[PDB]
Formats: structure tokens, C-alpha cells, sequence
DNA sequence: TCCTCAGTCGCGATCGAACACTCGAGCCGAGCAGACGTGCCTACG
């Protein structure tokens, strides 16, 4: 959690964008709900 | 060059739900002494 929050938008986004996750969610480009969907996309 | 601002992480902080221990109330079985009767046997007329 901590190290997703290092992540930073830029690499969160491309991660979000390798997942396969709709461009709507990397689209707000909200870092912070983006790391929530990145950390929820792991754990599934 | 800034300049605070909104969304979220880690940790103490208390709180509700559950779980382990205790303790007595009550019932049940065993055990024992005894009474309330039937049958089975002897000293006295």
C-alpha cells in the first residue's frame, strides 16, 4: 500500500493500463483512486 | 518559483461479540437400617 503510494500516477497508470483496467478509471487520473483500484486489481 | 488542498495509509483506542471458568440447584442411583407382612418351626396344656 505504501509502496503503490511511492508508485507515483505516472507508473500507476501504466500499470493500470497492463492490468487491462477501463480507461475511464485511467482516465480521472486520480492518483489515490487509482492506487485503491490497482491494490483491489492485485488482490483479485 | 510557489502554495496550500483533497483523498488515503498506519497506528492507538475503545467496543461488541464470543469463549473459558466457576458454582450451585436439582435429580438419580447406590447403599444401608428397618418395618410390615407371610410362611416355617418349637415349649406348654
Amino acid at each position: 500500500d505504501a509502496d503503490l503510494r511511492r508508485l507515483s500516477l505516472k507508473n500507476a497508470k501504466q500499470l493500470l493500463r497492463k492490468f487491462g483496467v477501463p480507461e475511464e478509471e485511467i482516465k480521472k487520473l486520480s492518483r489515490w483512486e487509482v492506487i485503491d483500484v490497482v491494490r483491489t486489481m492485485s488482490t483479485e
